[PDB]
This record gives structure tokens, C-alpha cells and sequence, in this order.
């Protein structure tokens, strides 16, 4: 009961602006489908498979050899994002490092870091973004210094006041990963208490604001011209696989510890329920501040703010400055942002860890010196995201590291088990390990509804793509071309493996096609001609 109701990064920073950028109301219908039709099905499915084989996300695949390149290409993934999962958590901590004061930043504008078009509604062009507010100009000039670069082509040296916050984020993260695989008995209670009681005091107050009507009613109007198009869904679906966890490797890698008694159905179900429940009122608690800012800078609501990654950088600090006492509110939200982006930066790291070792068992041996080249790596890799125009390279891995890339591993994956393995097998395994069988409804989820929605995505999501912007800037073409082959570097490794598999075993095409299907603990049926693959009643199994 310590691990449904902990709350993910994901809820409280990148669904905020994803349902702001795609309206109110009509991003929650294909979230909530997407959530129950894919997520649910999926996140059991990964549940039970590591529970079971007691193996990593690349070693699981000891039932068919065939797709270790999934779980390769799962554990790049990972590595990719957890590349700019740190700026933000160093973000927090500048933001942190600043609350410290009865004036708080954000409030005048009248620092060395604002520009001389800077109004005060206090102290008082149409389809434009309005950023000459305080806290605007504060985190675009105070944090990232953005006012030095002009474009990608341009993104100067790294700024040190933020290198200094990202060494610190990099040696609390080594020292929480080199004695074990577990290192999390302390920080369990903070990341399922603090942030309930964070949005349930903002929303009282967010809803006690003047304004914030007409950010509700927006929130609770569903746009149905809106819909019937592919970027409401694309983002939902990936939302979900953010939200969820499910195509990274983090499941299967910490369910492996398990003990063999485990009901994941009533944690699946369980987390499925307060993901849900934590997004609507995430939302909910946006909207009203929005609509409130709208109200104070006298312009419409799709103009108020911006619609990047920065967006509760810039709403959660005007919100707090309406509270009584500031400065404690501050402290504790941002407390709770660093709480939240340590645990998940640590769950990606084990994630990776575990898959990686499993493989080669001479790294068991040495958890020093890889977990250290892990952190260093990811440390010399983030380096890139915190310089003078760092936001446009964030920006571009934000859209390309996990994209249709993690959508492809996500078929691969259900794809494999459920018509290579046997969803039958996969069913009397759960019969073994937890005594009763899963049912229709997960069997026809696991093997044909989901596949056909995650391929309908997979394939509109090439159809319908859309060139990169951030805000009024426009990326030029060779910067989409870079984003391309970062996606497809993980999409390449899965026909790598399935080629090279191929050659390296001997023997006719019917055994090196026979040797690449069967579990590798029933090889010796391959001499004897009984492999189950080679007939029909094998795949018409429902
Ligand atoms: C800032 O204000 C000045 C005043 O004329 C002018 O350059 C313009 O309105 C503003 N600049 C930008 C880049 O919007």
C-alpha cells in the first residue's frame, strides 16, 4: 500500500501543459480511453512477466530469443530521458536556493534581469504569447538566460549557476545507488504525503480565486472540432505511457524483486485509479489558476501563458504569491518537486542498472565503477541542456526520445508475449503463481485490442508529423532530421538482433527458425520435432 498511492513527476509537471496545449476537456476523453484500453491491460501484463521469470528487462526474453532488441531498445530509452529528467530537477533546486527571502523574485520587476518592456500589473499582437510578466521574465532571464541565444544554431557555453545544482543533483543520485539495489527506506513518505496535501490546499485556494470561473467553465467545455485530429491523440497515448511507467523497464525491473505470492491485478487496478484521479485534479487546479491570470493581465486565456515545458515554473509561483506566508508554501512545494524528481531519476537509474547487469554478470561484481559511469555519462550528456539555449535541445529530446519510439516498443512487447509465447501459457502462469486464471477481458485486451489501437498510433503518428516549434520560434529542417534518427536509433535495434540471432545459429532454416521461438530451457525439443509454434491450434489460441 506504499506503492499505488506514490505519486510520478509525470502528473505533477508534463500533463499540466499537454491538456493546456490541447484545451481543456477534450484532452481527457482520449486520455481516459487510452488509459483504461491500452495502459491497464499493459501495466498487469508487466507486472506479472518480471514477477514471474525473476529477470531484467533484457533477460526476460529468455522465452523468445528473438526480441531482446525490445528490451535493449526499452533500456535506451531510458537513458535517453533520464538525460533531461535532471535539468528539471535542477531547476527545483535554483528555484529552492531562491525561496529563501521575504521577497520572493517573481514578484517585482524591478531586478537586473528584466527588460525595460516589463509592465507590473500591481503597480499598473493578438495571437502572441504574453511574457513581459515578473515571473516570465524571471524564468526566462534569471534561470535559463535564454535573451543570449537566438536559435539551436546558437546555444553559447553552459551557464555555472545551474552546473552547480546538476553536480549536486548527480552526486546525491550516485550516492543513493552504489551499496544496493534498493537504497529507499527513507524517502517512501514524503512522495505519497506531501504532494496530496500540496494540491489539496491549491485547489481550495485556486478555486477561491477571482476569475478562475472562467478557466473552469473552459476546463468543463469539451471541443469537438478539436478531436478528429491526430495530436490529441498522439499525445495522450504517450501521456499514458509516461504517466504509467509501462516501456521504460522500470516494472519489469523492480517487479523481479517480488515475492512469489504477489497480487499485481490489485495494484494495477489500484494505480490505474489514482493516476486517474491525480490528473483530473491537477488539471482542475491549473485551469483555475489560469483562468485567474487571465483575469489580472487582462488578455484571454490562450495567451496568458506559454505551452513548453516551464509552464508550472511560471503558474505555481504566481499562485503561491497569493497564499499568506509565501515564503514556508514556496519552500514546501519546491521540497516536494525535488522529493519527486529524486525518486523518479532514482527509479530510472535502477531501472537501467538492473537490465544492464543481468546480461553480463561480470558487472555484478563492480557496481561501483558502473554505477559511476552511468552517473558520469548522464552528467556529460546533460551538460548540453543546461547552456544559454538550452531549452530549444530540452525541448527536441522531450519530443523525440520517447515518441513513436516507445509506442513501437510497447507493440513489440505485447506483440511477442502475446502470439510468440502463448497468451494460454501466460495465463497458466498467473494460475500457478497467483491461483486463479486472469479472465476474457484481459485475454482479448492482451492479444487484439490493444495492438491494433498502439499500430493505428504508430502508423498515424508518421502520417500526420508535424514540424518542431517552441512558442514563436520555428526549428529549421536539419534539426528535425537530428530528432528522426534519435528516434529511430532505438527503433533500428529490434530487426538488428532478430538478423543476428539468425546467422550466428546453425543448422537448415526450419531449426535456426525453430531455435529462435522456443524458450530456452525446452531447446531439447527442437531434436525431437515439437515445437507448438509450427501449428494452427497454437495460433488461433484466444
Ligand atoms: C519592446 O518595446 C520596444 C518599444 O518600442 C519595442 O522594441 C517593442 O515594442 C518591444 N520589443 C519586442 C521584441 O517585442
Amino acid at each position: 500500500s506504499v506503492v499505488g498511492f506514490a505519486v510520478d513527476l509525470a502528473n505533477v509537471w508534463r500533463f499540466p501543459y499537454l491538456c493546456y496545449k490541447n484545451g481543456g476537456g477534450a484532452f481527457l476523453i482520449p486520455y481516459t480511453l487510452f488509459l483504461i484500453i491500452a495502459g491497464m491491460p499493459l501495466f498487469y501484463m508487466e507486472l506479472a512477466l518480471g514477477q514471474y521469470n525473476r529477470e531484467g528487462a533484457a533477460t526476460v526474453w529468455k522465452i523468445c530469443p528473438f526480441f531482446k532488441g525490445v528490451g535493449y531498445a526499452v533500456i535506451l530509452i531510458a537513458l535517453y530521458v533520464g538525460f533531461y529528467y535532471n535539468v528539471i530537477i535542477a531547476w527545483s533546486l535554483y528555484y529552492l536556493f531562491s525561496s529563501f527571502t521575504l521577497n520572493l523574485p517573481w514578484t517585482d520587476c524591478g531586478h537586473t534581469w528584466n527588460s525595460p518592456n516589463c509592465t507590473d500589473p500591481k503597480l499598473l499582437t493578438k495571437y502572441s504569447k504574453y511574457k513581459f510578466t515578473p515571473a516570465a521574465e524571471f524564468y526566462e532571464r534569471g534561470v535559463l538566460h535564454l535573451h543570449e541565444s537566438s536559435g539551436i544554431h546558437d546555444i553559447g557555453l553552459p551557464q555555472w549557476q545551474l552546473l552547480l545544482c546538476l553536480m549536486v543533483v548527480v552526486i546525491v543520485l550516485y550516492f543513493s545507488l552504489w551499496k544496493g539495489v534498493k537504497t529507499s527506506g527513507k524517502v517512501v513518505w514524503i512522495t505519497a504525503t506531501l504532494p496530496y496535501f500540496v494540491l489539496f490546499v491549491l485547489l481550495v485556494h485556486g478555486v477561491t480565486l477571482p476569475g478562475a470561473s472562467n478557466g473552469i467553465n473552459a476546463y468543463l467545455h469539451i471541443d469537438f472540432y478539436r478531436l478528429k485530429e491526430a495530436t490529441v491523440w498522439i499525445d495522450a497515448a504517450t501521456q499514458i505511457f509516461f504517466s504509467l511507467g509501462a516501456g521504460f523497464g522500470v516494472l519489469i525491473a523492480f517487479a523481479s524483486y517480488n515475492k512469489f505470492d504477489n497480487n499485481c491485478y490489485r495494484d494495477a487496478l489500484l494505480t490505474s485509479s489514482i493516476n486517474c484521479i491525480t490528473s483530473f485534479v491537477s488539471g482542475f487546479a491549473i485551469f483555475s489558476i489560469l483562468g485567474y491570470m487571465a483575469h489580472e493581465h487582462k488578455v484571454n486565456i490562450e495567451d496568458v501563458a506559454t505551452e513548453g515545458a516551464g509552464l508550472v515554473f511560471i503558474l505555481y509561483p504566481e499562485a503561491i504569491s497569493t497564499l499568506s506566508g509565501s515564503t514556508f508554501w514556496a519552500v514546501v512545494f519546491f521540497v516536494m518537486l525535488l522529493a519527486l524528481g529524486l525518486d523518479s531519476s532514482m527509479g530510472g537509474m535502477e531501472a537501467v542498472i538492473t537490465g544492464l547487469a543481468d546480461d553480463f554478470q561480470v558487472l555484478k561484481r563492480h557496481r561501483k565503477l558502473f554505477t559511476f559511469g552511468v552517473t558520469f555519462s548522464t552528467f556529460l550528456l546533460a551538460l548540453f541542456c543546461i547552456t544559454k539555449g538550452g531549452i530549444y535541445v530540452l525541448t527536441l529530446l522531450d519530443t523525440f526520445a520517447a515518441g513513436t519510439s516507445i509506442l513501437f516498443a510497447v507493440l513489440m512487447e505485447a506483440i511477442g508475449v502475446s502470439w510468440f509465447y502463448g497468451v494460454d501459457r501466460f495465463s497458466n502462469d498467473i494460475q500457478q503463481m497467483m491461483g486463479f486464471r486472469p479472465g476474457l477481458y484481459w485475454r482479448l485486451c492482451w492479444k487484439f485490442v490493444s495492438p491494433a489501437f498502439l499500430l493505428f498510433v504508430v502508423v498515424v503518428s508518421i502520417i500526420n508529423f508535424k514540424p518542431l516549434t517552441y512558442d514563436d520560434y520555428i526549428f529549421p529542417p536539419w534539426a528535425n532530421w537530428v530528432g528522426w534518427g534519435i528516434a529511430l536509433s532505438s527503433m533500428v535495434l529490434v530487426p538488428i538482433y532478430v538478423i543476428y540471432k539468425f546467422l550466428s545459429t546453425q543448422g537448415s532454416l526450419w531449426e535456426r527458425l525453430a531455435y529462435g521461438i522456443t524458450p530456452e530451457n525446452e531447446h531439447h525439443l527442437v531434436a525431437q520435432r515439437d515445437i507448438r509454434q509450427f501449428q494452427l491450434q497454437h495460433w488461433l489460441a484466444i
